[PDB]
């Protein structure tokens, strides 16, 4: 029993962390085999005529106490691919993958090359993430484990002005409409994953907490029409589908947990907690929830 | 900025991570230098529980009975003694992924990360806090006994915490690395039960001092208290006692704020008096206490905004 916000182990990603300097900057850097990848803002703009100018030597990059000897460099959109001298021994089996908002992964958070936390996060519907990050946390990344296979997802580049934070993939490609430069940039109003709050309150429901649940059903389009009301994202026939072996396991149908979730959208709480919180948590995917009431490992 | 419930990067307990076997029970052990620790209850059956007699069954076993595996390895056992609760086996190799370490007994409202293991294989990591109870609010399922907590400081790991059982109200209890139960906990099944919870006055204070740092104040007020009004007020919302030793420890947040420790107080006991009106501190509807004045001072910049 019990519900907690849990995160892949680390330590695959842990032996990837590098520290990268680049004249006056300092971020994190990924080693995987013989190449660094960092955030291209770390030479910092025309990014190829900042480049150009620069040699290997201009680039440090230290990994623990051993400084690693610079080759070769080259960009894929917003990421630096620096070429290294050694391989990494501790290169895991790995991914590169770009996620959908919505989709959940755990942060390794760094400065100057030492991991210092790991948390769990969502891609939020306006592609921001609500991390946790200080100066120096640039490179941190951001990955799901499945069996052996480490897939990276999430490479840390910015903080915005409200605190949340915005990123690229590991090919250098930025969720969100959002650009590498010192400029007014703004998060798009974020919307709540309703999908993640029906997995969520399935996980209630497996846990004992079933005060929420009634007698009634819905349709899927009545149940968007008030969705829509509350700043909810639209529930569709695959959300649906993907929830099946949740409402099969519980025997609560999707449209029947969809109008507990209605009555709560309308009506609050009243004092009461859900899997102790007072809000309606969307960061747990159906695929989440199904692996903390399974006992899936790595 | 952010404020996140942040756990310890893992990697130096996974390599810690080895399966234990024993007849038809099968659980985690911590493997450090050449000895495995695991909770003693691997050599009980759940008939044994209701009433074990820990040394009768263990005199009973040999060496080859107990059954270690690391990843694909075999480890051969050549020795074993019982400390307390848990049970240490001798084993034939040292670990060669052995971190710099140290077992530390921590005491109620200290926080710690829980590596969620099973069968030898580490599945998930979070970050969790010891209750006034004793009890942790953890997320464990059948075969995820002999699961750390621990708590990383620079290089060097402390072992805190090893998962021995689940109460009747999904709470969870274990023992110190060296076999000591926290709380009032036998390693038997016997109708024990939780005491009621309580809220860690000292954690939610730290986390209104993270919430000032991260540029929020609307749940200030113009008032102080005395700390024993205070402590009059807090006890009728279940929560624990704040004592001197308390505010010292808030002493640094104190200042880096400009918040009197009283100052803040009066904020918290008028929290409980209105509650949040709609109105969110650091993402949360709730007044959050798993967050020691340490684990903000960590995560929270030195800045204020
Ligand atoms: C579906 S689930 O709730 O995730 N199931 C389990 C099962 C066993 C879990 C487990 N094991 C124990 O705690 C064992 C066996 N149990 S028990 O009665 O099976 C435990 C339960 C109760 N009440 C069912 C939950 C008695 C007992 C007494 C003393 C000592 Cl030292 C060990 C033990 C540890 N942590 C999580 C566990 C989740
Ligand atoms: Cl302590």
């Amino acid at each position: 029993s019990g519900f907690r916000k849990m995160a892949f182990p680390s330590g695959k990603v842990e032996g990837c962390m590098v520290q990268v300097t680049c004249g006056t900057t300092t971020l994190n850097g990924l080693w995987l085999d013989d190449v660094v990848y960092c955030p291209r803002h770390v030479i910092c703009p025309n990014y190829e005529d900042l480049l150009i100018r620069k040699s290997n030597h201009n680039f440090l990059v230290q990994a623990g106490n051993v400084q690693l000897r610079v080759i070769g460099h080259s960009m894929q959109n917003c990421v630096l691919k620096l070429k290294v001298d050694t391989a990494n021994p501790k290169t895991p089996k790995y991914k590169f993958v770009r996620i959908q908002p919505g989709q959940t992964f755990s942060v390794l958070a760094c400065y100057n090359g030492s991991p210092s936390g790991v948390y769990q996060c969502a891609m939020r519907p306006n592609f921001t993430i609500k991390g946790s990050f200080l100066n120096g946390s640039c490179g941190s990344v951001g990955f799901n484990i499945d069996y052996d296979c480490v897939s990276f997802c999430y490479m840390h580049h910015m903080e915005l002005p409200t605190g949340v934070h915005a990123g690229t993939d590991l090919e250098g490609n930025f969720y969100g409409p959002f650009v590498d430069r010192q400029t007014a940039q703004a998060a798009g109003t974020d919307t709540t994953i309703t999908v993640n709050v029906l997995a969520w309150l399935y996980a209630a429901v497996i846990n004992g907490d079933r005060w929420f649940l009634n007698r009634f059903t819905t349709t899927l389009n009545d149940f968007n029409l008030v969705a829509m009301k509350y700043n909810y994202e639209p529930l569709t026939q695959d959300h649906v589908d993907i929830l099946g072996p949740l409402s099969a396991q519980t025997g609560i149908a999707v449209l029947d947990m969809c109008a507990s979730l209605k009555e709560l959208l309308q009506n609050g709480m009243n004092g009461r907690t859900i899997l102790g919180s007072a809000l309606l948590e969307d960061e747990f995917t159906p695929f989440d929830v199904v692996r903390q009431c399974s006992g899936v490992t790595f």
